[PDB]
C-alpha cells in the first residue's frame, strides 16, 4: 500500500464501518492483501466475498464505478463473473470519511466458485473455454453504454507503466526510441465498435476460476479501452510465462494455445483476421509494460541479482525489439 495511505488507516475503524455498512462480523473478515488494495475474505450465510479498499489519494470513486458499470453489464448480459455486491444502503462503492478530507472507498464481490485450474485440465478443451468465454465477453462489451464521462476508463495509451521516461533512468536511450517507435505503430491501428473497447486488459489463466466445467473471472482492478486482439494477446503473453504446466518449443505452444482459443472464441464473436497480424506487435507492447511495472515498483538501488538480471534482460529485449515468439499467427485465419 502507498506511505501516505497507511499513514491514515486505521484498520479496526475502516473494519467496523464496514461491518455497519455490509452486515458481516468482524471474526468473519479475514485479512488477504495490502498490495494496490487493502483485500479482505468475507463469509455471511455459508457464501464468500472479497472486501476491497483504497482510498482517494490513489483512485476516485468515479474512477471506480466505471468498473462496477462494466460488471453489471456483463452479469447483466449472462457472463459469470465475480461481481460487485451492493452494501445494505444499496451500494457497489462504500465511502468513509478518513476525518482528514479523504475517503477510504469500500467495495465487495462474489468470490468466484471453485478453484483454480490445475495440471490435469490444462489442456486443449481449457484453451478452448477460455476462448469462448472471452469472446461471450467481447460480444457483451459491444453493448456496454457509458452512462457519464465522468466514470471513463483510460485508453490504451494513457497506461501509467507506459510512461517509461517517468519511472526508467534517463540514459536509456534505445530502450525510449524502441517504446515510442512501437506505441506510434499502435496508434495507427484502427479503433472502432467491432475492434476495440472496454476490456479487462490485464488477463491471466489466474482470473479464471473452475466450478466443475463453468468458468467464472474475477479481479477487475484495471480495466480499460483496448484492442480485443491485444486482450488477447495479453493472456498469452501472461500464459507464456506462467503456464500451468511447463512447455519446451515456445512458438508451438504459442501457435496451438491461440488455434483452440480461436476455435472457442470464434463461437462467440466476430474478429476480422487481419487482426492475427498484429499478436506479436501486442506481445511486445506487454513486455514494454512490464519493464515499466519494474521500475515503478523497484527501488533500483536496493534490487538483488535475480531482479537486476530480469531487468537487464528485458531491457535488451525491448532495445532490440525482439519477438516474444516467432510463430506465424496469419496461419490461423479462418
Amino acid at each position: 500500500m502507498h506511505k501516505d495511505v497507511k499513514a491514515i488507516y486505521e484498520e479496526s475503524k475502516i473494519l467496523d464501518e464496514a461491518t455497519h455498512l455490509y452486515g458481516v462480523q468482524r471474526s468473519d473478515i479475514h485479512f488477504i492483501a495490502d498490495a494496490e488494495n487493502y483485500v479482505y475474505e468475507l463469509k455471511k450465510d455459508g457464501e464468500s466475498f472479497i472486501l476491497k479498499i483504497t482510498h482517494t489519494i490513489r483512485r476516485s470513486p468515479d474512477y471506480i464505478l466505471g468498473e462496477m458499470e462494466w460488471l453489471h453489464h456483463l452479469a447483466k448480459g449472462g457472463l459469470s463473473v465475480a461481481k460487485p455486491i451492493a452494501s445494505l444502503n444499496g451500494r457497489d462503492i462504500e465511502q468513509v470519511d478518513d476525518g482528514q478530507g479523504g475517503s477510504f472507498l469500500l467495495r465487495v464481490y462474489e468470490k468466484a466458485p471453485g478453484h483454480k485450474v490445475e495440471e490435469a485440465d490444462w489442456n486443449d478443451e481449457l484453451f478452448y473455454a477460455l476462448g469462448q468465454y472471452t469472446g461471450r465477453m467481447h460480444k457483451l462489451t459491444k453493448s456496454y453504454q457509458l452512462s457519464d464521462p465522468r466514470y471513463k476508463r483510460q485508453e490504451w495509451d494513457e497506461e501509467e507503466q507506459l510512461k517509461l521516461r517517468k519511472y526508467v533512468p534517463a540514459d536509456q536511450t534505445l530502450v525510449f526510441e524502441q517504446a515510442d517507435r512501437l506505441m506510434e505503430k499502435l496508434a495507427k491501428l484502427p479503433k472502432n465498435q467491432d475492434t476495440y473497447g472496454l476490456v479487462h486488459a490485464d488477463l491471466h489463466h489466474g482470473n479464471f476460476h473452475w466450478d466443475q466445467g463453468k468458468i467464472t473471472t474475477f479481479d477487475f482492478d484495471d480495466i480499460g479501452y483496448n484492442w480485443f486482439m491485444n486482450d488477447i494477446s495479453i493472456l498469452l503473453y501472461n500464459v507464456l510465462w506462467y503456464p500451468v504446466i511447463p512447455y519446451e518449443d515456445k512458438a508451438a505452444f504459442a501457435g496451438n494455445f491461440m488455434k483452440q482459443f480461436l476455435k472457442g472464441y470464434r463461437e462467440e464473436n466476430e474478429l476480422g483476421d487481419e487482426w492475427l497480424a498484429y499478436i506479436p506487435d501486442f506481445l511486445r507492447l506487454r513486455h514494454v509494460l512490464i519493464y515499466g511495472l519494474l521500475h515503478q515498483a523497484f527501488d533500483l538501488a536496493t534490487i538483488g541479482d535475480e531482479e537486476k538480471a530480469m531487468l537487464a534482460s528485458f531491457r535488451s529485449d525491448i532495445e532490440q525489439a525482439a519477438p516474444i515468439t516467432t510463430f506465424d499467427f496469419t496461419k490461423l485465419s479462418q
